[PDB]
């Protein structure tokens, strides 16, 4: 894409992951990206079009550093999601509501086969990774209602549940 | 409070686990609990205020009925819940959104205090217990989006994490 989008799109997603992306207006994004209006409309047909754009940007970006070399390495970046900052937490799981069903199915099949991957030689790779991906997902949401407490005792559960 | 209401409300919930709550009508939960609109109106102001009442009807049983006496019944209470019809489940991830915040977090503490109990004796009791719920959850969130497998292959998973510990 053009330099003048990723500008844009960048601008957008350091706003977005601040405040909801709803209450984020084109002005804001043309503060923060040092552009005006009239070239955020030139690229974008709305406030809408430019979310979801940003949206599949994120994810884009985010499956193509997904490489984990060991499991140990797949508790990492889940407890690693799971310190991010609230906003940064919430932010993906409404990004996650802005995608086609599909194109979810295709993401999760994708890291899914690199954990399962991980996995080889275990009883049920394919299930195992799906317990741990489920594990890790579910403490995210959970750190959205609750302090869980030191997430290095977490951490600590994932690795003894991981080299069993 | 009445036998009239709680006919009103299980009728209104046999329809609410079928098809999305929204969708449900007065005419239907009228016919459902063998009763006229002037009773359903005579007892709830409207279909949302049913719908509420429903929902902390369908939590209060919920809560008062989760009592596992082992760390082994909490992993079929979870597998349990998963094995249940689509739109059962799709109703109580809903229900959850219907409830004000400072209950949601009574009920957790609630289950969790139980679930932590269980595990007295472990290296983290707390955090285990969070740990093991997370999965639990987790897994019947992905259900909704595909065929997990044979359920019990997740039994077999979550009660060799409950061994690794």
């Amino acid at each position: 894409m053009t330099d003048q989008s990723v500008r844009i799109i960048e601008a957008a997603l350091r706003l977005y992951m601040k405040k909801p992306p709803h209450e984020v207006s084109i002005e804001e994004i043309a503060r923060e990206a040092k552009v005006s209006k009239s070239l955020i409309f030139y690229h974008f047909e709305s406030k809408q079009k430019l979310l979801e754009e940003a949206v599949m940007h994120a994810f884009r970006k985010m499956m193509e550093e997904f490489n984990p070399r060991s499991v140990e390495e797949v508790v990492d970046y889940g407890i690693g999601f799971i310190a991010e900052r609230r906003e940064f937490i919430e932010f993906m799981m409404y990004a996650l509501s802005q995608v086609r069903i599909e194109e979810l199915e295709r993401m999760f099949g994708e890291a899914l086969e690199k954990v399962a991957s991980l996995f080889e030689g275990c009883r049920h790779p394919r299930e195992t990774a799906i317990a741990l991906m489920a594990m890790l997902d579910g403490l995210s949401i959970y750190s959205l209602y609750f302090d869980l407490g030191k997430l290095e005792k977490y951490r600590e559960i994932a690795m003894e549940f991981v080299e069993s």
